[PDB]
């Protein structure tokens, strides 16, 4: 028997996938998770119990992006091993190809948080290899199930792509990506090229947005906005066809904006 609901915060959440929490953790019916510390326990009463005593109000490590009540704090896997293994299994009861639950040392934790007068409310994350050989900007991305498609989950992608470009490089996401992270990625790409393309070469928009070339190459054939001439893919559009683009219903609704001048972050 596997955990098939968590309780956390204030809210009860079905889980998606098999996340490998202790045998006995897993026979409950409910496991129940500290939203601050994220430690997980077996009964309610413990619970009730943690929620008296636990002093935390926020995630560790330092808070590198701060603007209202949205906030980002960046947490060393090797500095805050128990809280990241106990996040990657949270994040594995909604992640089907996540399969890094416990050597947390390589990577590095991005948690966004709602922050109101009780505390700083996880909503996501998504990790991060120190060192990638294969150019991620991104390992696992997750936005729990109540927080998606509110526009969270666009903020985290625009966040990872801040990053790289405080980092003077471009990057992706590591692949496969869930259903939804596949829809987003695609819509995120859109919207930001559409956008540059409004107000370039293929080389042009990479070093501006820290989208691999490849990335861009394969959003603007699903756009249809590159011919291909002698072996070069090459960016054909005109500023109207542009416009008619950013008019469809999918980039209507008003995001939650990365403001490069909150993200208090130096590259490593
Ligand atoms: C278990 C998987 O967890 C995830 C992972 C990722 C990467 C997500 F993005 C989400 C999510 O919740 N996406 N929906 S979104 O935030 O409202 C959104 C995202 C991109 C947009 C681009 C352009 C215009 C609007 C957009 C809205 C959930
Ligand atoms: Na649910
Ligand atoms: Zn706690």
């Amino acid at each position: 028997k596997y955990v098939d609901k968590i309780h956390i915060g204030n809210y009860e959440i079905d889980a998606w996938y098999f996340s490998p929490f202790p045998e006995d953790y897993g026979k409950q019916p409910k496991l129940w998770l500290c939203e601050y510390c994220l430690k997980y326990m077996k009964y309610e009463k413990s619970y009730r119990f943690h929620l008296g005593q636990c002093q935390w109000r926020q995630p560790p490590g330092k808070e590198i992006y701060r603007k209202s009540n949205i906030s980002v704090h960046e947490v060393d896997g090797k500095d805050h091993k128990i809280y990241c293994q106990n996040l990657c299994l949270l994040a594995k009861l909604f992640l089907d190809h996540k399969t890094l639950y416990f050597d947390v040392e390589p990577f590095v934790f991005y948690i966004l948080t709602e922050v109101d007068r009780q505390g700083a409310h996880i909503v996501g994350y998504f990790s991060k290899e120190k060192e990638s050989p294969d150019g991620n900007n991104v390992s696992c991305i997750m936005i729990l199930p109540p927080y998606q498609r509110r526009g969270y989950g666009r903020f985290l992608i625009a966040f990872s792509y801040e990053l790289s470009k405080l980092e003077s490089t471009v990057g992706s996401p590591e692949k496969p990506l869930s259903d939804l992270g596949k829809l987003s990625y695609r819509s995120y790409w859109s919207s930001v090229l559409l956008e540059n393309l409004r107000d370039l070469s293929i080389k042009d928009l990479s070093q501006m947005t820290s989208i691999t070339q490849n990335d861009i190459i394969s959003t603007l054939q699903s756009l249809n906005m590159v011919k291909y001439w002698k072996g070069q893919h090459v960016i054909c559009v005109t500023p109207k066809l542009v416009e008619e683009h950013l008019k469809s219903a999918q980039y209507k609704k008003p995001p939650i904006t990365v403001d490069s001048v909150c993200l208090k972050w130096a590259p490593p």
